[PDB]
C-alpha cells in the first residue's frame, strides 16, 4: 500500500536489494555452465560487481535512517534467473547454450537497468542527492555489462 | 534447443505472445492513470505495439520455415500484473503514476533486451529482411522508455 513516493521509492530500493542478493546466487551457476570462458568470465567479473552494488545500497540504508529495507522477494528476478537454468538443462555445452544463456543474463540486466534508472529519478526528486549518486554508478554498471554481453553475443 | 534457429523461434514465439499481452494490459493501464499525458503514452505506444505484433506477422508469413509455437511468456504476464498491482494499490493520483511508468519502463526494457537479442541472432540466420523489421521494433521500444523516463521526471512539480 503505496500512498507517498517515499513509500514508493523504499517499495522499489527493496525490490532491487532482493534482485542483487539474488543474483549473487545466480550468476555463479551461470559462470559454472557456460561453454566459453569468456563468458563464464563476464559472469564471474559481474559477480565481484553486484556484491559491490549491494554494498552501495546498504550505504543509503545507513545515511537516509529513515529508510528501512522491506524484506520481500523480488519475483520478477526470480522468474529471470530461473529462465537462465531452464536454458542451462535444455542445451549441451555448447554455442547454442551461450547465445540462450548471453538473452537470458541480458534480460536480467535490464530489469536492472529499468530498474535503477527509477530509483535515481526518484531519489532526485525526494531530495537524495547522495544516494541518486551512488544508485547512478550502479546504473551505469549495469548498462555497461549488458553491452559487454552484446558483443559476447556478436563475438 | 538443438540450434541457433530453434533459439531465434523460441524467442520469437515469446516475444510474440509478450506483444499480444501488451495489448490488454496497456489498455487497462491508460484506463488507471491519472495524468492525461501517461493515458496518452500509454495508448499511443499500444498502437505501436499492434503495428509490431504486425512486423513480427509479416516476417512469419514471408520465412516459411519459421513457425510461431502458441505458448505464454510468463516473465511478461508477471511484469504486467505488478502494474494492475500498482493500480491497486494506489489512490489515482502522482504516487500510482510514479509506480506504473516504473512498471511500464520494466516492460520495455525486457522488450528491448528480446529485441536485441532477437537482431543480433536474426542477422546471423540470414534473415536480412526479418533483422531489420526487428531492429525497427526495437529502436520505437528504446523511445517509448525514453519518453516514459520523461514523464516519470515530469511527474513531480514541487521545485
Ligand atoms: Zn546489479
Ligand atoms: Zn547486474
Ligand atoms: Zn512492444
Ligand atoms: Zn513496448
Amino acid at each position: 500500500n503505496m500512498k507517498s513516493i517515499e513509500d514508493v521509492f523504499i517499495h522499489l530500493l527493496s525490490d532491487t536489494y532482493s534482485a542483487e542478493k539474488q543474483l549473487t546466487r545466480g550468476l555463479a551457476k551461470l559462470a559454472r555452465a557456460a561453454s566459453s570462458e569468456k563468458l563464464s568470465a563476464a559472469f564471474n567479473a559481474h559477480l565481484e560487481e553486484t556484491q559491490g552494488q549491494i554494498e552501495r545500497i546498504d550505504q543509503i540504508i545507513e545515511q537516509e535512517s529513515n529508510l528501512k529495507i522491506k524484506r520481500m522477494k523480488c519475483v520478477a528476478m526470480e522468474g529471470l534467473i530461473e529462465e537462465a537454468n531452464e536454458v542451462v538443462e535444455s542445451t549441451e555445452k555448447n554455442e547454442v547454450r551461450d547465445a540462450a544463456l548471453i538473452a537470458a543474463a541480458q534480460k536480467v540486466e535490464h530489469y536492472e537497468i529499468a530498474s535503477y534508472g527509477t530509483l535515481v529519478t526518484l531519489a532526485e526528486q525526494l531530495g537524495y542527492k547522495k544516494a541518486a549518486k551512488l544508485l547512478a554508478e550502479t546504473l551505469e554498471e549495469e548498462k555497461q555489462t549488458d553491452v559487454k554481453l552484446t558483443d559476447l553475443a556478436v563475438g
